[PDB]
């Protein structure tokens, strides 16, 4: 039923301690606006994960020119700061829905308006823990080869497939990327 090749691929060089279950994303891509806003890909392969299975979310540069690496760098503040779900959301929206969000200062704005004061932002943009976060997102995307997104990383091991899956239904397709990584979570 699970074939390399069909629903997977594998790495030839595993990546040594990586994320048990990596996804790659950009504000800018718009497959991962849908796995966002439409088929909630990642709380519904949450839903199937074995108990004590962490998911891990990096942010990717490749898209959208130098404000890509900003959302990188904000997207490292999000996570110091554990203000995902807050964020989320506000940027996918204002990055591809209404295109009102073109540079640093619109990508601060966000933050703002979603409760995290002015001086917590900036201390976190400059802070050295961002800095690391920064790196350890783009040291992930380097280790797997990576060249698109929305892309998903199973013990550093196996890569999701999704153009080998059924995309014609948005429920199949949920169901049968959800049940790919169960799969290959319990390997
Ligand atoms: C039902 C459905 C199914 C879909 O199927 C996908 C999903 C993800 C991908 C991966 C992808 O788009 N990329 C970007 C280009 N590159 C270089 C990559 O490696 C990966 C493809 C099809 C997409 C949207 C919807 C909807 N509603």
């Amino acid at each position: 039923q699970y074939e390399d090749g069909k629903q997977y691929t594998t790495l030839e060089k595993p990546v040594a301690g990586a994320p048990q279950v990596l996804e790659f994303f950009s504000f800018f891509c718009p497959h991962c606006y849908q796995f966002e806003e439409v088929l909630h890909i990642s709380d519904n392969v949450k839903k199937k994960l074995p108990e004590g299975v962490k998911m891990t979310k990096y942010h990717v540069n490749f898209m959208g020119g130098d404000l890509g690496k900003d959302l990188t760098q904000a997207w490292a503040v999000a996570m110091a700061l554990g203000v995902e779900d807050k964020v989320t959301v506000p940027l996918f929206e204002g990055v591809q829905k209404t295109q009102t969000i073109r540079s640093a200062s619109d990508i601060r704005d966000v933050f703002i308006n979603a409760g995290i004061k002015g001086e917590e932002y900036d201390a976190a943009w400059n802070s050295f823990v961002v800095k690391s976060l920064v790196a350890q997102q783009e040291k992930a995307a380097a280790d797997v080869q990576l060249r698109g997104v929305p892309a998903m990383f199973v013990n550093g091991k196996y890569q999701l497939n999704p153009q080998g899956m059924d995309t014609s239904n948005m429920d199949v397709f949920v169901q049968q990327y959800a049940d790919t990584v169960k799969y290959l979570s319990e390997k």
